[PDB]
């Protein structure tokens, strides 16, 4: 009967069990209606479809040109592909890249899908566009069980892809233990080379698969390099895998003597070759001592090479610097007692070579003294440099080695020759000198033999050296870098933010923002320094007080009233250090005493005269004439009143009744002045210097003078000598027509700008510059310009000045040249 | 040499005592050399030096031309004060700023310094250039003991400075209760007026010191405004001090009424007024209902005039919405319901004949009408919060539903005139399912271009600190994603992020590059859309046409599918939030699911036309046309397993309803289209509607949302 009944029951079974009626024969529409029942492996639906269909099962569709079987492999379905294959499906179909349905099933790791798919006469040698066959895809995810049955149906396990890598190479790259074992026992070559002639271990060490390599070596792997001749261990240290090196070194003990001799190479990173031999050193104490031992003769034989002055040195000293820096570091990290002395026996032969090397050179040079000298000095200086680091590693840091100090002293004169030749060597080769104040003082006079502004850029270079990315430009200003302060309590607010901040980031960059202000810039920080300069001179905080000079300041003795005075002192030191770090000037001038305290050199009688000239005048008399014949009451002790309380201060414990004579009056004067200057401010200056030292190391700043340090803080103000002369009064013995002042005014004119400020510091100590000219100079809060007094001339008599009244006493001289040298040595004696 | 023996003795004793005795005749040298002893209070040393000196103790020095007596007073020394004053120092000397040593002693709060200065006949009325005496500094420092000692020697306790302040006012400014107690005990004026009319109560309300106000009211203070008529209560309410208000409530029983009847002012903030009201609400339950009663007549008398008269539109309804929103807030902050019932009747009765008025509009229906509707809409809108105050939230009471449904025609007429009246006055329809849908089709008649612009305006509305004009790129807002694993990295960073951070701004960065800009965001959303459409992640599948995609059915095809489905909703919500098009393209049934309306058979035809073709054919026929076979139970196959579902719950159908196929076809389509993808739809929508609430997003149909997202 007509198809009305036939379509009625087909739609009846459609509404009853989601059954089909008919399938269109057009390829693109037929396939694009048959995903959903294959999504869940609906075997009942697809079985009914095969009953009534004329659609080929080998169709290409989509951007990848997959077949129906590829959906089954991807989805993990099993029943649909069984009936799809029964329809006549080809399991050797390929996608755009040649993807066999075996590969897609392998991509998802479907054990069941590949089992029946292979059972239907599927070729196993089909490869993708990149040459990856079936087993290559299984090696990416490393399913060993699916490898086991597949390789049983695969003729050759050494099939190479387009890149030339077998299944073993990629399996070793992924570091799967069971997969590489299964491939090797299936008949694969353990030492199969690639297109680049690389053993499978070449890729193993590149990725640092320690356990995979260990089986390969234990199974009979052969140590061979690549076609370029580079050993796998060379890439293994260049891969940074210490554990893989440990396996190689124990399997091949000859590599131990081989790894230590490539340390001379420079291409490999120093910090990355650090990790490889630290790991072997810490494996055991026996390995710890031999690695320290092995590097000892390596340094010994490398040092012998440096004794050949005719050979190249730039690469040699870098290798010597590399080894010795690493040599002491391994000793510092410690083993995994007496073995420290045991390893010193490999070290003692190193010293015996080193001490012998220089003494024959040093004796040769001193005989010559009694430019090839320049290069020879540089070479041994690195030896002298290497002479220190392994000296400093003998004991924990904190002191200089006495054995180092003894031997340096006995050749100090020879060492004094090298610093005489080139002052630039004291920083990089004599960096240890900064750690030894005792030797620093002896070489201080040599360093001061060149009072140049070159030292200014030296100090900035030394401070910025060793800091990563040490550039003061193009630094992003992050939110965390910005410090918020409030102008109502700017002095206290600035203390809080810097206390909670990080020193390293503040040294690298500066970012301070005032509350309620959005306009940011470097000028704001400059104004922040300026207002801070005006805050420290404000007596409200009671931290600094005006001197008798009237323009300089000294620490306040009664600063203990403020509870946070110590916190303010360290805060002041921190901000001044940051200003010096970032090359920011300060418009505040301080007394000579403050600069002497922070520099560390002791003060003298002239310092007392800067604040109390009357008392120093009495002290000047006592130090000139004899005191034993006078029979005064000098008993090395004084009775004083401090803070309204009576106190007796004996200058010597138990020596408070010993009469002071001419011989011992030098220390009597020094002690009483030191006690009066420093006792009332000793904790205050100690808190200030440590606050300044948290950002400026004491060793680096020690190379300056009191006048040099003030000049850096005060910048380089201009001096108009012609204007200064024309508006300066002249009285007190010397007339305006007296040639002596003309000589003095000519001397200040013809000297260098560096000498001009030095003369100004010597006569007054202040770098003041009035607005609009040099008229209207304030002396002791009163109107007073610079004046010169007249005194009789005696041999070895130098002029002296008092800044309180801007007066200087100048001995009578008959010529300008006599006046100049007397003034020049006076500047040198400042 | 000159006086050898005399100078030798001087030399030895000077060094033995560690300091010099003789002092040079230079004034500048003399003052600086004397500093190290004056701050040290070395009375014996300065006495010895002064006996051997011929200087003047009244010499002026320093920036302010201060004296030696000034330095000692600044450091707090006492004994050195006596020696200087006994040697001829003038205690009444003042600096260039008018500062006498009395002020410095007052500044340092030294009892010994001021007592000895008074003993040496020092004037107590000395003032600086600003006309401020030492009493001002003592009051600032809060030295009650020093004030009592000084006031015993001060004739005029009520002295006024340049500003007109007195010790009573300045102490109140500092908030010292002990100082004002001594001043009040001294007999000073309690209602002293300032040049602007300020009183001690004027500063009491400005600072809101509860203890000081209580003491001031205890002593018998008077209530009066200033010269400008500013009531002291105005400063107290503008200072937000509920503690002082409650104290003044006890003293003045009329204060609570006055502040409540002054609530209609517009100069004071919204949350600022709520703070004082709740402070005086939680003091006691009797006061809690008392103020609730008091605000009840204010609300009903404010709506009574809005019922009757017409005035400035913005001024009137804003005042009503101002008071009613705070009236319900204080109730929500906290037998309470029973006492609220009569308070309900004050505005419910007022609303009752508003219902009578709205009934007259239907009689009128069966432009001054528009303006009456605006006033009526606001009070009807305000009546919702009144009904919301009757019960806990989360539900819509049938009371206003009954009133609105019976009076919907005039509401429909004005909504047609002004569709935007729904957004503000009918903002309450977002929680009433019965009323959103009935007004849903009415607002659908508006053009799409007008509707979308309104939606964007209210998408960004109601968000505090919502700035869309060059928001700074914060460190936290920066999201780092790797190019190779952009899908995984973006999901991870979004999981650890917050909705509020990405709601306003957005920042995307990649490793090895510093790419930033709107294009980076556009390509980030584009690459995510391209990675989700194709089945590479096995999360979406192609449709019949091949250019459209639908979600994968089986759950856990991808292990992290639930995370991605939530993640997909998150990113698409952000794309809509920032108002840019996306290249995503889903099926029509996909938009039906995200909207809410049931999926028709046409969407089913988009996957398998033959299955829907049979369903639509039988829908147009009878039960058994041409001998058709029908069943009341259906069967579906999942994962090769055979399962049966008897259509309607409780068993198969037993009676013929709507050709016995209408609802049956609807049931089989819905069950087949959503039961297999129900859990994944919920995960997607949850991530999508958390950025845009469903009420504010369901106002568009499928076609309107498609155009705005795709373009």
């Amino acid at each position: 009967m007509e198809r009305a009944m036939e379509q009625l029951n087909r739609l009846t079974r459609s509404l009853r069990r989601a059954r089909t009626v008919e399938l269109p024969e057009d390829n693109e529409t037929a396939v694009y209606t048959l995903m959903p029942m294959v999504m869940a492996d609906q075997h009942r639906s697809v079985s009914e479809l095969l009953s009534n269909s004329k659609f080929d099962v080998n169709y290409a569709f989509g951007r990848v040109k997959r077949s129906l079987l590829h959906i089954a492999a991807n989805c993990g379905s099993v029943e649909c592909l069984v009936l799809l294959l029964k329809k006549g499906a080809n399991p050797n179909y390929q996608d755009i890249s040649g993807c066999t349905p075996l590969h897609l099933a392998a991509r998802n790791g479907q054990k069941k899908c590949m089992s029946k798919l292979l059972e239907y006469s599927a070729d196993v040698n089909i490869c993708n566009n990149e040459g990856l066959t079936a087993i290559h895809w299984l090696a990416v995810n490393g399913r060993t069980e699916l490898l086991h049955d597949l390789v049983q149906h695969v003729s050759d396990v050494d099939v190479e892809d387009a890149m030339g890598q077998t299944a073993l190479h990629v399996a070793c790259q992924n570091g799967h233990k069971t997969t590489v074992q299964c491939l090797l026992d299936s008949g694969a070559d353990i030492n199969r080379p690639n297109v680049s002639g690389a053993t499978p271990l070449y890729f193993a060490c590149s990725h640092g698969q320690r356990d995979t390599a260990q089986i390969l070596l234990l199974r009979g792997a052969k140590y061979l390099p690549d076609k370029n001749g580079v050993t796998p261990l060379d890439l293994c240290v260049q891969g940074g895998y210490g554990e893989t090196c440990e396996v190689l070194i124990q399997y091949h003990p000859r590599l131990f003597q081989t790894i230590i001799q490539m340390t001379q190479n420079e291409d490999l990173r120093e910090n990355m070759l650090r990790q490889v031999l630290e790991h072997l050193s810490q494996q055991s104490e026996s390995q710890y001592l031999k690695i320290l031992t092995s590097l000892a003769e390596v340094a010994t034989t490398n040092g012998h090479k440096l004794l050949s002055l005719s050979s190249n040195y730039d690469a040699q000293m870098k290798s010597l610097l590399r080894i010795v820096r690493m040599f002491c570091h391994v000793f510092r990290i410690g083993p995994s007692k007496t073995p420290r002395s045991q390893v010193f026996k490999p070290l003692e032969l190193l010293w015996h070579s080193l001490d012998e090397w220089l003494v024959l050179i040093a004796t040769e040079l001193m005989k010559n003294k009694r430019d090839v000298i320049s290069m020879t000095a540089n070479r041994l200086s690195a030896v002298i440099q290497a002479f220190y680091m392994c000296c400093s590693c003998q004991m924990p840091p904190g002191m200089t080695s006495p054995r180092f100090i003894e031997f340096v002293c006995k050749h100090d004169e020879v060492l004094k020759c090298f610093v005489n030749r080139n002052p630039k060597i004291i920083f990089d080769h004599f960096h240890f000198l900064l750690e030894c104040p005792e030797l620093m003082s002896r070489f201080m006079h040599i360093i001061k033999a060149q009072p140049f502004k070159d030292r200014c850029e030296w100090f900035y270079e030394h401070l910025h050296s060793g800091q990563p990315d040490s550039d003061m430009v193009h630094r992003p200003v992050n939110e965390n870098d910005i410090l918020l302060v409030h102008r109502d309590s700017i002095f206290r607010s600035s203390c809080e933010v810097v206390s909670k901040a990080n020193c390293a980031k503040l040294k690298q960059g500066i970012a301070v923002r005032f509350h309620g202000e959005e306009g940011m810039g470097q000028g704001v920080v400059r104004e922040w320094f300026d207002i801070l300069s005006n805050e420290i001179v404000n007596p409200d905080y009671a931290l600094f007080t005006q001197s008798a000079d009237g323009t300089t300041f000294q620490p306040n003795s009664n600063s203990y009233v403020n509870p946070d005075h110590l916190n303010y002192f360290r805060f002041a030191g921190q901000i001044l250090g940051l200003a010096l770090n970032h090359r920011q000037l300060v418009n505040i001038y301080f007394t000579r005493s403050f600069y002497k305290h922070i520099l560390g050199i002791p003060v003298n009688y002239q310092d007392v005269a800067s604040i109390d000239p009357e008392y120093a005048k009495n002290l000047q008399w006592i130090l000139d004439n004899d005191i034993s014949d006078l029979g005064l009451e000098l008993t090395f002790s004084v009775e004083t009143d401090v803070f309204g309380a009576m106190e007796e201060v004996p200058l010597k414990p138990g020596g408070g009744s010993i009469l002071v004579t001419q011989n011992n009056k030098a220390e009597y004067v020094q002690l009483v002045t030191e006690l009066r200057m420093t006792r009332a401010i000793q904790p205050q200056i100690n808190a200030f210097l440590q606050g300044f030292h948290m950002f400026i190391p004491p060793s680096l700043i020690q190379l300056f003078d009191e006048y040099e340090l003030e000049l850096l803080l005060s910048g380089m103000p201009e001096i108009d000598v012609s204007d200064w002369i024309k508006n300066t009064e002249y009285t007190s013995g010397y007339e305006r027509e007296d040639p002596v002042i003309q000589w003095f005014w000519e001397v200040v004119e013809d000297i260098t700008q560096e000498e001009r400020v030095l003369l100004l510091q010597f006569v007054t100590g202040s770098s003041r510059v009035p607005h609009g000219g040099f008229a209207n100079i304030m002396g002791g809060s009163g109107l007073q310009n610079f004046t010169i007094a007249a005194v009789p001339y005696t041999p070895n008599l130098l002029p002296t000045s008092s800044t309180c009244i801007n007066m200087l006493k100048l001995p009578e001289y008959p010529s300008k040249e006599i006046l100049k040298d007397r003034l020049l040595v006076a500047l040198h004696c400042g």
